[PDB]
């Protein structure tokens, strides 16, 4: 017979998990609004690269250094699966994010 004290408390904690949930919110907002601009940096640069790797390998087989051509186009090639990986991460975390924000709204 004192349930004017467990209501103080559901209100305390209502309260609290409110600010909580906000706070996440925003954190994940922020976080994703980050890779949005992460992404658009590896955009560009995967750009040359990817660039600069046809070149490589296009130009290779009549270079003096055929060889160290193939070798770097190679190199390239590995970079640019390490980075295609990384950006895929990156628009997840985009995605991912705004579906979230999508349905906690409609």
């Amino acid at each position: 017979a004192s349930l004017v004290g467990e209501l103080q408390a559901a209100d305390a904690e209502y309260q609290n998990l409110a600010n909580q949930e906000e706070a996440r919110f925003n954190e994940e907002r922020a976080q994703a609004d980050a890779a949005r601009q992460a992404l658009a940096q590896n955009e560009q640069v995967y750009n040359e690269l990817s660039q600069r790797a046809q070149r490589l390998q296009a130009e290779a087989n009549t270079r003096f250094y055929k060889s160290q051509y193939q070798e770097l186009a190679s190199k390239y090639e590995d970079a640019l699966k390490k980075l295609e990986a990384e950006m895929e991460q990156q628009k997840a975390v985009i995605s991912d994010f705004e579906k979230i924000q999508a349905l906690r709204a409609g």
